[PDB]
């Protein structure tokens, strides 16, 4: 069954006020310690946090209980399979808190045009 | 499994036109009686529509008829769970077409970014 | 279960644009031989597009392989029942394809608001 649906909308002119106002703090806020490895080499690095940003916002509704506890935006990680389908990565304290709650699985799509950002998330189980 | 899937977007300043257009004719017609009654102490009136609009017509597509019978705008109702997440209630007569469909819940997923308001739907079973 | 999901946002801009740069061989390379022909009974000619677009792009990500192989433009049609429901109907090669991936079902749901377009798609088993 469907444990939960969500979905967030992110504007990169908001990101690039964030960027400004925390400075490096907001991307080592946000970012996985695995993401920003590859976050200097970002081609397009407003667009990356933009992505990052809303797909774990939208994670955080379907699962039910917001950025909150385990779930927070360091536990939660962006990667690609072979095929460079986007896929979640949790932080330990984040992977074992959804076996409690019976969450077995959650499906990611992101998409972007201009300056929207948007993520899909569906959590299943 | 799903029975259908549904999406819509809503601009706020199109609300406002709209309002400006048809004044409180198009609350009228969108809000159920429950809605319209409690409109008038929205604090932000305008929110309150674009969200009203989005939900009810991506609910609409979700379960496959669009604006049709007993699905309706006043029949599909926008309340709000005790941790203030937007959770849908029915009419009478709608409640009773989805047990006739077999349809045992619909998850209701809202986003919005400045002037986007976007919905979500996912029809079960 | 979920096989994959996916989601698309398109500008009407960007549409206008590549039909520009192009002329009619955008639409005939995007277009279904199906889609083509009741191309020209179109209202809005624009949004036609766009709302193709969205959902082959929304679809190839939901089957997790991104527009590649048999998932193509030629093979991923949409089409509209009765009651105004969008649904995918697959060139002979895609609908091999899916069999094989063990994928049953691809829901779809598409909107749009002025110069944004939208699909969402969930693959099923």
């Amino acid at each position: 069954m469907i444990y939960g649906i969500g979905t967030d909308i992110v504007s990169l002119k908001r990101i690039i006020r964030l960027n400004k106002k925390f400075g490096q703090a907001f991307a080592g806020r946000i970012l996985t310690p695995e993401e920003l490895l590859e976050f200097p080499q970002a081609g397009k690095p407003v667009n990356y946090l933009a992505k990052r940003f809303a797909a774990k916002e939208a994670f955080a509704k379907a699962v039910g209980t917001g950025i909150r506890g385990a779930v927070s935006f360091r536990n939660i990680g962006i990667g690609h399979d072979a095929l460079g389908k986007p896929e979640f990565f949790y932080g330990p304290a984040l992977s074992k808190w959804l076996e409690e709650q019976g969450i077995s699985r959650v499906s990611l799509s992101m998409s972007d045009e201009e300056d929207t950002v948007l993520a899909f998330v569906v959590a299943e189980k």
